[PDB]
């Protein structure tokens, strides 16, 4: 019966918006909820347990109302705010980028290395993953454990909801535009998405892969722990509105059949396995669900130890809010 | 100067007619054309080089009458018809998977394996490979030449015309109903393709792969004529219409530096090379291409001797009918 006080910072975003709506679904103990944004959101409301809440200022909060926030408001907000609330005893869960990659900050995924947390205390920040990682992470979880992994070759099919409402919108306009005769113009991305595929997520790198792309490989490496685990992505943006799917090749360190792979997926939570010729995808089972879903498991007839698996989650929620709450609901539990 | 009689079987198909405006356009030396069909389809005309064309009935077309076959009518009546045009005189190259895998029928890519032609003795058959295949092993060849490949990891980003015209009506038609707050009908494939990725492509075989992943496979061995290329592939379809893409994450067997690659490819004829940060997509430059076109070469930071790249051609042309039309230009040259 103890109970909380929660700020969602970037709470007119669609993940912030989601992060309430978790908040709310799965029963978390929050006494009071706070709102915030910047200045022009400021007064929307939104319904939590019953009761309006209103966004106020960031520049106005009283940090010191709060044990708890979650942040996703971009990684410039997350850079000028999280230092400001964690100075003021608050507990930052972090949905950007920003602090990742920070030496001392801990980056969390709670099927995976819900250990890590503890180590809160060095910033008062906790990092969430990258969507695309989380996903990928908690899939091959079990694999690792039972065997290791040496190598990841994984290719994405990635909705235009990571690129925010600008994504989807470009999508959707675009697609109008040219099934009424009307022609495509191009602004979100560097090249039209409607009925497309777009083989790069962020800007390029000095290695010819690009930031979303390296991500996987860093944020995978730290997270399992393991400077050894070789990752090689392609990330591409496809005409899918919500969800991101994942074509995962990997190559074990001792070797597994398809069948205890599948059996293990199937007894490890937050995962939803698809047997046979059922698998899932974004449209039809990914929208709207908190968990992790794999379908196509096989033996990788290509080399002595391998599986390949198709991996699929709604990133605004596993890929995003839900995580954050995850993290939350550890954090109360084990260190409140 | 010497002029063939060529036939087309399957005219009224999107293969089929693309056959004819590549024959056109590449100016081959048609004496007659003459278009097949079943008895439904017949009396439609089309143009040919300024003459006028009429479609035929298969069943009372005299075989003798011609040099060359392009068929593209489905498995079941190349199965069929292939045979009787042999058995007259006629050499058929034939565009489905019926006779691909059989011992004694070539099956071939002119900038791979040209030499294989030869076979067409054996039946009067010469079979043409699978799009995805076709694309793939043209952007390989040059790497594998130089250093050899050990093993492909490769993913797909198929169009939906792979699934004929139905597939095409599945995917216009479903994003106008949703568009329009109507329910997407699935009457073709095995789930929703708008705005969604469908990680199967034809029949799940025994080990877990599709019919299209195996034919990547025994394809890619057949044309290479070496059974000891690993390929690893999964096939996904997505909600665009003309051109197939692929992520390919291939092991050399000498390490190969993605500038060198690059050299070899922008040298080679049938490829475009696209650098830096631009790549080539389905709907930007694809779309009524004769040729294959990669970017995103790049050194595979996970292995020692990897080189990953982006590959994309028009299904219907380079992964159809222009390797059908190419395989027909060097029989004529090399063997009449």
């Amino acid at each position: 019966s103890q109970q909380f006080n929660v700020a969602i910072f970037g709470a007119t975003g669609a993940v912030g918006e989601t992060m309430l709506e978790v908040l709310q679904e799965r029963e978390f103990p929050v006494d009071e909820l706070f709102l915030l944004a910047s200045e022009r959101s400021e007064g929307k409301t939104y319904r939590f347990n019953g009761k309006t809440v209103r966004v106020q200022n960031v520049e106005e909060f009283d940090w010191s109302q709060v044990h708890i926030a979650l942040f996703s408001a971009g990684g410039e907000l997350s850079a000028k705010w999280a230092p400001i609330a964690a100075e003021a005893g608050v507990v930052v869960i972090d949905n950007t980028s920003h602090f990742r990659y920070d030496y001392d900050i801990p980056l969390v995924v709670p099927e995976v290395n819900p250990e890590a947390i503890a180590e809160f205390r060095n910033r008062n920040i906790i990092a969430n993953p990258n969507c695309s990682t989380i996903q990928m992470l908690v899939a091959l979880k079990p694999i690792y454990d039972a065997v290791g992994i040496e190598r990841i070759n994984v290719t994405t099919y990635q909705s235009v909801s990571g690129a925010g409402k600008a994504g989807i919108d470009e999508l959707a306009g675009q697609t109008a535009k040219l099934l009424n005769g009307y022609p495509a113009e191009t602004n979100t991305f560097s090249q039209q998405i409607a009925f497309n595929c777009i083989p790069q997520i962020d800007q390029f790198m000095d290695n010819g892969y690009t930031k979303e792309e390296m991500k996987m490989v860093w944020e995978t490496q730290k997270i399992f722990n393991d400077p050894s685990i070789m990752v090689n992505p392609t990330c591409v943006r496809v005409p899918v509105f919500y969800g991101h799917a994942e074509a995962v090749h990997v190559e074990t360190r001792a070797p597994i059949d398809a069948e205890q792979v599948m059996d293990m997926l199937e007894q490890t939570d937050g995962i939803e396995l698809f047997r046979g010729a059922d698998f899932p995808t974004q449209v039809r089972d990914a929208g709207g669900k908190d968990h992790v879903l794999v379908g196509r498991v096989r033996n990788d007839i290509s080399h002595h130890s391998g599986i390949n698996l198709w991996v699929v989650a709604d990133n605004v929620r596993k890929g995003a809010a839900t995580n954050a709450v995850q993290i939350a609901e550890l954090l109360v539990r084990d260190y409140f």
